[PDB]
């Protein structure tokens, strides 16, 4: 089997993407945030406190003749950007893009933080990391692709995001139409449960590459692009007037200003990413100050090529017995 769904931005910053996903008997359709940085599929729902809920749509799973409470199961998650949410678990069936599994665990919110009941256009998430991640208790749960990979036509997805446009989720199958010249794929760890790999270095602009390992993952559920501090400042000094902002919170720079591109490297491959893809715009309305969208890793402890830095990119998560990531200029 395969499935292939559209991926649109919640809003005119890319500032995250939603995907429509079928759950229940008959089917309803959220859309989900699909993060490939986390291994719950939550959404909001009819158990969801009430005043935690503004314009998502919600599951419903008294409606659902597939469901089944999953006894005892809750669970509770953090994300990196200070949110949470926790509740407990049902099973259902659940579609995506025409790939359908049985018995998916659907985690059903009771409560989640000020940050997603403020975002109407989120209404849950899709994990697509590995399962050893789950927060699901006391019986961990398989993510969506787990349960999917057995029955695929070969066990990859990938991820072709796009700039102020749609983009594409398939599972199953590489579009051999979706990208240029080569896939260039590198080795992954999962130790940390996440899709980790090593970049082999970096350019700003038309600058000469930098031969240097950078370690980090490569994460769908991440809005920028989150590298060490030594990168970084080499980036934004190739920009008039930018600067490191503690009251903002990360590099701002002047909105009059036209960025120079970020290339990373993947094995001998290069993908570079164009200097507009890194304005993230007024940090308030109607400011002359423009937020960047490459910042410091320092204090995540971590490195994450987030959406910033995979949308330049056809992305191949490999989750053969030995997974790998290819990525492809397109
Ligand atoms: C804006 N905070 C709530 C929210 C929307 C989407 C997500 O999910 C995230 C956020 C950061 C990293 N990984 C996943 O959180």
């Amino acid at each position: 089997s395969t499935g292939s769904a559209t991926t649109t931005p919640i809003d005119s910053l890319d500032d995250a993407y939603i995907t429509p996903v079928q759950i229940g008997t008959p089917a309803q359709t959220l859309n989900l945030d699909f993060d490939t940085g986390s291994s719950d599929l939550w959404v909001f729902s009819s158990e969801t406190t009430a005043s935690e809920v503004d314009g998502q749509t919600i599951y419903t799973p008294s409606k659902s003749t597939t469901a089944k409470l999953l006894s005892g199961a809750t669970w509770s998650i953090s994300y990196g950007d200070g949110s949470s949410s926790s509740g407990d678990v049902y099973t259902d069936t659940v579609s995506v893009g025409g790939l359908t599994v049985t018995g998916q665990a659907v985690e059903s919110a009771k409560k989640v933080s000020s940050s997603f009941t403020e975002d109407s256009t989120i209404d849950g998430l899709l994990g697509l990391a590995f399962s050893t991640l789950n927060t699901v208790s006391p019986t961990q749960q398989k993510t969506f692709f787990d349960n999917a990979k057995a029955s695929l036509d070969s066990p990859v997805f990938t991820a072709d995001l796009g700039y102020h446009a749609p983009g594409t989720y398939n599972f199953g199958f590489i579009d051999t139409t979706a990208y240029t010249g080569s896939i260039t794929y590198t080795a992954v760890s999962t130790k940390q449960g996440f899709w980790e790999w090593t970049s082999t270095g970096y350019a700003v602009g038309s600058g000469t590459f930098k031969s240097t390992s950078i370690d980090g993952i490569a994460d769908t559920g991440t809005t920028l692009l989150y590298l060490p501090a030594t990168v970084v400042s080499a980036y934004w000094a190739q920009v008039s007037g930018a600067k490191s902002s503690s009251s903002v919170g990360g590099y701002v720079f002047p909105c009059s200003a036209t960025l120079p591109s970020f290339t990373f490297g993947v094995g001998s491959a290069r993908i570079v990413i164009p200097g507009d893809y890194i304005d993230f715009g007024p940090i308030s309305t109607g400011s002359s100050s423009c937020f960047g969208g490459i910042q410091s890793s320092a204090g995540i402890g971590i490195n994450i090529f987030g959406d910033v830095a995979l949308k330049a990119a056809f992305v191949v998560f490999n989750g053969a017995t030995t997974p790998t990531l290819g990525f492809a200029s397109k």
